[PDB]
């Protein structure tokens, strides 16, 4: 996250960090044994870390649970990153409290100039690289379809959004990808791709949840 701010411990209850003997991706947790994240973060010798803030090190709220199975969604195409969305079943239910705990799945889709909030422990510079330890959060709203589109002529499907800055400055990055776009308590986001990180017209481009709630549902309750 660039031109963010330290969320604090563990008040992102549902944000996850995918780790394969490092941090790579986040995700979402959805229900005690799911979590939603980026297609693109998919691989094998997965482990969930939930309750993270400081990734480095033990903090007393960590549950490290390794994922059994993960479904890339059956049409992501990665040279596009359309239906960028991908679940993840835990080997193990995480224990659910305060500090851990899932994220509602939206009713429906979000609209432009909706405030959501964006976290992660990717890049926080621009320019150059400095990684976070602790969970870096941005409050974003979300950019119109015409104002995507206009930023990444012939990039955006209708599976996608922007939200951000057109100005810059402000952006998730390098490291947030699969990590949560909340707005209201609701998911409607993956952080997905972009040009770059907080470069001015270049904001973030997101999943855009509310497309894929039959999937996940219709998914979890046959896996
Ligand atoms: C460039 O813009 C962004 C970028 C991000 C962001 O995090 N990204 C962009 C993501 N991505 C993947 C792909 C296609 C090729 C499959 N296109 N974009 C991957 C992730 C990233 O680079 N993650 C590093 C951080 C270090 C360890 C390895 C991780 C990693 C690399 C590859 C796959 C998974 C994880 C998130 C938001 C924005 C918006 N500014
Ligand atoms: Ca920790």
């Amino acid at each position: 996250i660039v031109g963010g701010y330290t969320c604090g411990a563990n008040t992102v209850p549902y944000q996850v960090s995918l780790n394969s003997g490092y941090h790579f991706c986040g995700g979402s947790l959805i229900n005690s044994q799911w979590v939603v994240s980026a297609a693109h973060c998919y691989k094998s010798g997965i482990q969930v870390r939930l309750g993270e803030d400081n990734i480095n090190v033990v903090e007393g709220n960590e549950q490290f649970i390794s994922a059994s199975k993960s479904i890339v969604h059956p049409s992501y195409n990665s040279n596009t990153l359309n239906n960028d969305i991908m679940l993840i079943k835990l080997k193990s239910a995480a224990s659910l409290n305060s500090r851990v705990a899932s994220i509602s799945l939206p009713t429906s889709c979000a609209s432009a100039g909706t405030q959501c909030l964006i976290s992660g422990w990717g890049n926080t510079k621009s320019s150059g690289t400095s990684y976070p330890d602790v969970l870096k959060c941005l409050k974003a709203p979300i950019l119109s379809d015409s104002s995507c589109k206009s930023a990444y002529p012939g990039q955006i499907t209708s599976n996608m959004f922007c939200a951000g800055y057109l100005e810059g400055g402000k952006d998730s990055c390098q490291g947030d990808s699969g990590g949560p776009v909340v707005c209201s308590g609701k998911l409607q986001g993956i952080v997905s791709w972009g040009s770059g990180c907080a470069q001015k017209n270049k904001p973030g481009v997101y999943t855009k949840v509310c497309n894929y709630v039959s999937w996940i549902k219709q998914t979890i309750a046959s896996n």
